[PDB]
């Protein structure tokens, strides 16, 4: 779920998942997809791909299980849908983290209107 | 939609409808409702409340029209539901104004997790 989501994110990132990537270029956050600003950004489109192919199950609303040793998120469930939302979130947590490097603020709240219309998944 | 909804936000508020109200208390963001923290949340409480008599229309994909007119938010004729949409979202940018007085940055972000369970809307 959304909850299991930023926790990984925050677990990764050690960023404030509402505040860096609630809203941020034309992937991340509430609204839909859209050709990706830069890294982070392509980083949420991917996750939206990932979770557009589940089937099963409610990626925002379905919790699930996880942990976190040796500071690595572990997926632990069974249940295929379940189990590949998981792995949809570790993901992107991981993405977001890889190019931290790169964020930009400027992104930040980005205006929708300005993203070109994402290619399908 | 969102998007009407967050610019009604931003037209009452002059906030940042994400920064401010993206994840702010047990109720204005994300997911379902909790037992509000303040006035302002439970501006977000009676919105999501308001947003379950809607039937024949998605609050959060849906278009409809409104227009600012006298600084005030004028609802389009639309049809029954997005009507009533239009008028949860304008009745919720409404509260959330006439609550900033009280609003409290220490809820941005609130761990919803830690929300107790709504009562019945």
């Amino acid at each position: 779920s959304l909850f299991e989501l930023g926790k990984m994110i925050l677990q990764e990132t050690g960023k404030n998942p509402a505040k860096s990537y609630g809203a941020y270029g034309c992937n991340c956050g509430v609204l839909g997809r859209g050709k990706p600003k830069d890294a982070t950004d392509r980083c949420c489109y991917v996750h939206k791909c990932c979770y557009k192919k589940l089937t099963g199950c409610n990626p925002k609303k379905d919790r699930y299980s996880y942990s976190w040793k040796d500071k690595t998120i572990v997926c632990g469930e069974n249940n295929s849908c379940l189990k590949e939302l998981c792995e949809c979130d570790k993901a992107v947590a991981i993405c977001l983290r890889e190019n931290l490097n790169t964020y930009n603020k400027k992104y930040r709240y980005y205006l929708k209107p300005l993203c070109k219309k994402a290619d399908a998944c």
